[PDB]
């Protein structure tokens, strides 16, 4: 058992491939036409040919359900959002939030309904709290998480 | 930009967090509690919670939509689908499958459905291929594929 791909339904292939690339900068790293995979592993499906595979009448396939989502950290967050503020119908959940940690982010939807968050990286949203002049076990608690975690992610940036 | 984490919302972390257990194997790697991560990176959301983050009331969040699935290999396919056929109230989505490419799988859902597809490792495909007599040109064609790609997956 190992988990390898989150697959998600779209229209259109090839308006999707565009929209992770220009949005995101997102490119394939796999290609089979009908179902291509974006770096993460991130498959696109075409939906006609999807329906085949499960089984399922076109009515059955509902899209914008808002139950899951697609999690990405990008290290220029502030140039990425700010990109992404000058690109048109950009279909926002809601408004730049900050998370009860720290971790400012942001949520889209793509072609299809489907969720897109990008935040900080968490090495940054530490490094923010530690030049503000928290010291490491306050910043390790004032994020709720342990030590531990903040050092592994420190040696990374 | 860094892929890191599927998020899917369940209605029960406790659950699910069984179902995934139960059924996969998978196991927690790190909790936040209404938000916990499972092997591979699935994060678990808590529904209520949920709404509240992204700001939509209960009837905006609909489930069952088949519009994506959660994406798994198994070493031991067969065993897995046989353990899987003794158990009670599993959702199939349906009747397991044989890819175009040579590939045997099953699709069933979670608790809150959400769509799990597990299928034989790709190296394991090839590989019967191999033993049935084809060359690996053959099979790289059998599949659509490269053998490049074929050579990948057989040093696993």
């Amino acid at each position: 058992m190992k988990f390898l791909n989150v697959l998600i339904v779209v229209e259109d292939i090839e308006k999707s491939k565009k929209f992770y690339y220009d949005v995101l900068g997102l490119k394939v790293i796999c290609d089979f036409g009908e179902n291509v995979v974006l770096e993460g592993n991130i498959s696109l499906q075409e939906k006609k040919l999807w329906l085949e595979f499960i089984n399922k009448s076109d009515s059955e396939v509902k899209f914008n359900g808002n139950d899951a989502e697609l999690y990405f950290e990008e290290d220029n967050f502030d140039t990425f959002v700010e990109r992404l503020s000058t690109m048109k119908d950009i279909d926002y959940v809601h408004l730049a939030i900050e998370h009860r940690w720290g971790q400012r982010a942001i949520r889209f939807y793509d072609l299809d309904g489907h969720i897109i968050e990008v935040g900080e990286t968490m090495s940054s949203v530490c490094r923010r709290f530690l030049d503000s002049g928290l010291s490491i076990d306050e910043v390790a608690k004032r994020m709720d998480v342990t030590v531990e975690y903040i050092e592994s992610v420190l040696e990374l940036e």
